[PDB]
């Protein structure tokens, strides 16, 4: 379960590459990579705080398909548009798992790690909560 | 939608950002690979018949999501074990029509597109259909 914040910009191959290499024997790798949509925006996160959030996301994915690895790179600070934000890879056994781990993972964290971004309001500069609500996420996965 | 049956090795990242660049203002992407687990296989396909079946799976895909685009390379020929078969990558708008498209797409290649393995029998080489069944996949997507 390796998980990095980070503002250096990512490769998912070798990301992907590493996470196989920890995996010998299954060979079945969903991935999921999220990107400033061009419709800049300054991300921060809370240091140890919100690792420690991601492990935990990781963790309860892996209580709930056994036998799944899985690997968060997430970006902070000043990103611009079609920047890199976020990836998470999964792998599995059997696709069904990695595929469900990979979005579980990806719901989990848009919704409850900790993460804020600047936001330029008429007081002036101020971090807003990024996290999102997702209610037919939360139905799926059977939380409420 | 672009759809390739190859015998070389394709390369995951140069992959996504062709498929990202012919989606400007779409930044949610999925990807599934699919490799030759450690437990040689010879895979062929029907020459033009296999890739129009991945175009009409691509173009479902593009039916039940619209806004999605969908890229599939699939490998042929003599595959050892870790090598990479098979890669699946979709982009759209939001993260929940990706991974939904994506996997419909693993779900319906896999169960319908006509490709054959080598064995050999007790008469001698053989080659067998490597289409999958998944009945829990085809009631999940509306078909019977
Ligand atoms: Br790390
Ligand atoms: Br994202
Ligand atoms: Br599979
Ligand atoms: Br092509
Ligand atoms: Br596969
Ligand atoms: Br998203």
């Amino acid at each position: 379960a390796t998980i990095r914040i980070q503002t250096d910009d990512f490769d998912l191959n070798a990301e992907v590459a590493a996470l196989r290499a920890r995996n010998p024997k299954i060979g079945a790798l969903a991935c999921f990579v999220g990107t400033v949509r061009d419709l800049a925006m300054e991300l921060e996160h809370y240091p140890g705080m919100t690792e420690k959030a991601l492990e935990k996301i990781a963790a309860e994915a892996g209580r709930r398909w056994p036998g799944i690895d899985v690997a968060i790179v997430h970006r902070v600070g000043r990103l611009l548009p079609l920047d890199q934000i976020v990836m998470v890879a999964t792998v599995a056994s059997h696709r069904g798992d990695a595929f469900a781990s990979c979005e579980f993972v990806m719901d989990y964290l848009k919704t409850e790690a900790p993460f804020w971004k600047k936001e330029t309001t008429p007081d002036g500069e101020r971090w807003v909560d990024a996290r999102s609500t997702d209610d037919a996420a939360l139905a799926r996965w059977g939380v409420e």
